[PDB]
RNA sequence: AUAAACCGACGGUAUUGUUCAGAUCCUGGCUUGCCAACAGGAGUUCCCCGCGCCAGCGGGG
């Protein structure tokens, strides 16, 4: 058995990103891989042009995201999308210069009324320990967020630590039980694949690479 | 420090003018509130005081 650090993200509002180079800015359904070490890179003091230890992160670091339903008055409350319209005023025209735009324009998509608990463990080759992962968590250097810094936690962000055979075992002890599970390892009777580009090129920034999730459905 | 960061969807604007709800219409007939009754019992009133026969009588609060 391995140990396992239990995360929670819940908030009135999220953003996974999907990839996009254009003015409209695209959320998943669930946690992203790049987002997911990004707000573990934030809760720890790890800065954007650090690329040792950005590294370190990642090869040290696996996660496995359930999607939880909201119930509210025994009522089951779906996720939905929504769609901003966010504008900017005197945005930059070039990279270097003053020179700006008037007015540009972005569409955001955001995800209401979703809730995530993330199971995390350390790979074979690990640098960290989940014993320091667990208090950057409690005690975060970066301000954490759900996707955007727009987006805040509703829920803390540690919500325990167990020891488990595999990740949906680890997530068992841990309410609400039902949802989805996506995880970087493979659980038994599961073979379904979730394909997806949020493996962040570390080498490349702001460039990701394709990977993909093992699919476990809820009961 | 997460397709992240930095980041307004903005600015102007009467819903206006006209218009009886109106005519007709008993709530109405019947019906004891009635039988019994001393307002008498019971001297606690806590003081100061003055004069006694010691029983009890007075003036001040």
């Amino acid at each position: 058995m391995r140990s396992y650090l239990i995360l929670r993200l819940a908030g009135p509002m999220q953003a996974w990103g999907q990839p996009t180079f254009e003015g409209t800015r695209p959320t998943g359904r669930f946690p992203t891989r790049s987002g997911l070490l990004g707000l573990l890179g934030a809760c720890l003091g790890i800065q954007r042009d650090d690329t040792s230890s950005l590294q370190a992160l990642s090869e040290s670091v696996q996660f496995a995201v359930r999607c939880d339903e909201l119930i509210l008055d025994d009522r089951r409350v779906s996720v939905t999308g929504l769609r901003d319209y966010h504008t900017v005023l005197g945005a930059r025209e070039d990279y270097r210069g003053l020179k700006s735009h008037e007015t540009i324009q972005t569409w955001r998509e955001y995800l209401c009324d979703a809730s995530f608990t993330v199971a995390l463990w350390l790979t074979p080759h690990a640098t960290m320990v989940i014993s320091e992962l667990e208090k950057a968590v409690l005690k975060p250097r970066y301000t954490p967020y759900l996707g955007r810094r727009s987006c805040p936690l509703t829920h803390p962000l540690f919500l325990g630590t167990c020891q488990a055979s595999d990740p949906q075992k680890a997530l068992l002890n841990y309410e609400p039980v039902g949802g989805d599970i996506y995880s970087e390892e493979s659980v038994t009777g599961h073979h379904l694949k979730f394909t997806a580009r949020d493996e962040p090129m570390i080498t490349l920034p702001r460039q990701f690479a394709s990977r993909e999730w093992y699919v476990i459905k809820g009961g």
